C-alpha cells in the first residue's frame, strides 16, 4: 500500500461518454507541489455521469460500480464533471451533486473533498499541466512551445503558452508558477464542437459516411473527406468562430509542438488507420479517412470490420478533426501532431493533482 | 368499456425527451379507414428510450412504467421512435429493439405490431394526418394550403401540400389517397436541429440568456434577441441550408395556415408571453422574448417564474424559432402561427392510426 509512504488522492473525470477514477500517489518537494506522481489505480465506467437519472438509487449503483472494487480507500476523492454536465442547466446539475453529496456523507470509506462541474477554461489548464507533467517539460523554463488539444464528447480545448494579454477576456487566461517557474498560458473551450454533439449536425450529410451507408432520414452515403470537412469547417467558423478567436493568437504566439489527447488517440490507434510513433499529420488523416472510408462500399467494409463499433464514423471524424485542427486552429495540414497512446489513459487529471498545491 | 364497442390500437411516441403511450378508439368507415378517433388513455414517462442503457433490467423497466398500468392491453401496439433513436447508428438501435422484443414476447395481451425508428420524413408524414385529422380538413377538398411544422428536442418536421415533383427526392414527398381524396404532400425533417441538439451549440453565447445568468464557461448571459437569432440562423443556413431547401417550394406552393405541434405551445404558453386564440406571430414572439426575458435579470426572472421549469432557455428559444420559421423557412414574420393548446398533448400519433388503414 503506496498511500502508507505517499499522499495520495483520488480524482474522478466526469465526462460525456463515462467516469474514469485514478488514485494517484506522489510526494512534495519543499514547496509542497507535487512530484513522483504514480497512477496505483485507473478504473472507468460507462455511461456518463449526466446521462443517469439523478436518484438515489441509480446514483448509489453507478458510484459503487466506479469506486467500489478500488485496492485503496481512505483518500481524498476530487469528482469533476465536464462538458457532459455542462450541456446541463445549473439547476439540473444541483439535483445530481445533492444526491451524489449524500451518497459519500452515508459512508466513510471515502473523503469527498470537492464535487462539481469544472469550466471548459479549468479543463483546459488541467489538460495542458497533465500533459506537459508526463512529457517531463514542467522542471525548466522551454526552449519550445508546447500546445495541448484535448478532443472531448462534448466539448474540446486548446491550449498553448502565451504572454499575459490586457485585450484577451481573463477568463481565457492562466497565470502559474510551478517548480520556480513562471507560466502563462491561453486557454479556450468550444462546446458543442467534441464529437459526439458536432455529429448530430451531420448525420444526414452523405459526403460524411461510407458509400450506401443508410442515412437515418433514408438517404444514402456517398463519402468525400474534402466535402465533409468544408461541412464541418461551416460549424467550425460560421458558427463558433472557431478560426477569428484561435488564428490570430497562434500566428502571434507559435507552438512548436503539438500533443492532442481525447478521442484523437483512439481513431489514429484503430485498425483502419496506419500512424508511427504515435503521431499523425492531418493531411495524412484526411487522405487516409477519405480513402479507406468514405470511397469504401459501405456493406462491405462494415463486414471486413466488425469489431469497431466507431467504423460508421471514421469518414466524418477524420473530416471533423481536420476541420476543426486545419480550417479552425488554423494548424498547417503537414505538421506534427502527437497524439498519446491511449492505452495510457491519460487525461487532463493530473492537472488536479498539480494545481491545488500552486 | 370503450374497446368493448369500438376497435382500439396504442401507438407509442419514442421521443427525444420522453415517450407518451396513446391509446385510440375507432370506427371505419367502407373502407375501413379510422373514423370516430378518441384518445382513451395517454401517459407520458421520461426520460428517452434512446437515452437509456439497452439491456434487459432497465427495458424491464421502462416499459413496465409505460405499459403496465394501461386500462386495456388486448390490443395491437406500435412503438415508434423518432429523431433520439436516429442520432444512434442501427448496431446500436439494434440493441434497444431486440431487448424490446423480448419483452413484448413475454406479454400474453399486448400485440406488437412494429417497433422500430420512423424516418423524420413519414414522421412529417404523421404529424400532417394528425393536425389535419384535427382540424377535419380531410373528409373534403381543400380551399387553402394547409402547413404543419413540429418542433421536437432533436428534429424539426415541415410538410405541407405540393404537387409530385420529378425533380425533388421520393423521399420528400408522399401521395396518399384518403376519404376518397388525393393527397401529395412535401415533406422534411432536420435531424440536429430540435431545440435540445441546436441549443448544445449556443451555452456560450451571451446573446442567447437573460442577463447575469450563469453560462457554462464562467462569462454572464448578456442577452439579446435579435443578435441570438442572427447566431443561431448561422447553424440553419450555413450549416443545414435550410432555406434553400425550403423556400423555393414555399414561394411556389404557399400555405395559407400553419400550424406548430412540439415544444413552441409549451414556449408560446408561459405567462411572460401575450399570445390570444392559440396563435403567435414570430415579429411577436422575438420581440416579447428579447423585452420580458433576453434583457431581464436572471436572478429576477427565476424567482419570478417559479412554474416554468425551462425559463432559463427562453431567450434562446425565442431567437431560435424566429431564426427557423423566418430566415429558415421564409415565412413572414407577422404570418399567423396556431400552435395546439398544450394541453391536448397533441402529437403526430393519429397519424399511425390512420396511415397504417391506408
Ligand atoms: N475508435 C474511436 N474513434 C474515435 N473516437 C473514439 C473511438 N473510441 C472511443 N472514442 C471516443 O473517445 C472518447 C473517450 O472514449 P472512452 O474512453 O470510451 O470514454 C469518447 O468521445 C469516445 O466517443
Ligand atoms: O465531457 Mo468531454 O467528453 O471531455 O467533452
Ligand atoms: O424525437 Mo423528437 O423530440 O420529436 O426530435
Ligand atoms: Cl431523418
Ligand atoms: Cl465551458
Ligand atoms: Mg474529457
Ligand atoms: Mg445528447
Ligand atoms: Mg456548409
Ligand atoms: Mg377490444
Ligand atoms: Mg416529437
Ligand atoms: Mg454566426
Ligand atoms: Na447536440
Amino acid at each position: 500500500n503506496p498511500c502508507e509512504k505517499h499522499s495520495c488522492i483520488a480524482v474522478i473525470d466526469a465526462g460525456s461518454t463515462g467516469s474514469r477514477l485514478h488514485i494517484y500517489s506522489y510526494d512534495t518537494d519543499d514547496t509542497n507541489t507535487p512530484i513522483h506522481i504514480e497512477e496505483i489505480w485507473n478504473k472507468k465506467i460507462k455511461p456518463g455521469f449526466a446521462s443517469i437519472q439523478p436518484n438515489s438509487v441509480t446514483i448509489d449503483a453507478y458510484l459503487t460500480m466506479l469506486l467500489a472494487d478500488a485496492p485503496i480507500h481512505n483518500i481524498p476523492v476530487y469528482f469533476y464533471a465536464t462538458a457532459g454536465m455542462r450541456l446541463l442547466p445549473q439547476s439540473q446539475q444541483k439535483k445530481y451533486y445533492d444526491e451524489l453529496d449524500y451518497w459519500f456523507r452515508q459512508q466513510s470509506q471515502w473523503q469527498l473533498v470537492e464535487a462539481k462541474t469544472i469550466t471548459g477554461n479549468d479543463e483546459a489548464l488541467f489538460d495542458w499541466l497533465a500533459v506537459n507533467y508526463k512529457l517531463d517539460t514542467l522542471k525548466s523554463v522551454q526552449n519550445k512551445s508546447v500546445g495541448v488539444m484535448d478532443m472531448g464528447g462534448a466539448s474540446v480545448q486548446i491550449v498553448f503558452p502565451m504572454p499575459k494579454n490586457a485585450e484577451i477576456s481573463k477568463h481565457n487566461q492562466v497565470e502559474l508558477n510551478i517548480y520556480g517557474q513562471n507560466i502563462n498560458l491561453y486557454v479556450h473551450s468550444f462546446l458543442g464542437l467534441g464529437q459526439t454533439e458536432m455529429s448530430h449536425q451531420f448525420l444526414n450529410s452523405p459526403s460524411c459516411f461510407a458509400n450506401d451507408y443508410p442515412l437515418p432520414d433514408g438517404e444514402s452515403g456517398q463519402g468525400n473527406a474534402p466535402s465533409c470537412k468544408e461541412e464541418v469547417t461551416s460549424l467550425m467558423n460560421s458558427v463558433h468562430k472557431v478560426n477569428q478567436q484561435i488564428q490570430p493568437l497562434l500566428a502571434l504566439n507559435p507552438v512548436n509542438e503539438w500533443y492532442s489527447i481525447g478521442g484523437i488517440s483512439n481513431l489514429a490507434s484503430s485498425q483502419l488507420f496506419h500512424f508511427e510513433n504515435s503521431e499523425l499529420t492531418n493531411q495524412s488523416l484526411l487522405q487516409q479517412g477519405d480513402n479507406q472510408i468514405c470511397h469504401q462500399q459501405w456493406d462491405i467494409l462494415n463486414g471486413q470490420y466488425p469489431d469497431d463499433e466507431y467504423l460508421y464514423q471514421y469518414c466524418l471524424l477524420s473530416s471533423y478533426y481536420y476541420a476543426l485542427m486545419v480550417d479552425g486552429y488554423g494548424i498547417n495540414p503537414n505538421q506534427t501532431i502527437h497524439y498519446i497512446p491511449p492505452e495510457q489513459n491519460l487525461d487532463w487529471t493530473i492537472g488536479v493533482v498539480l494545481h491545488r498545491a500552486l
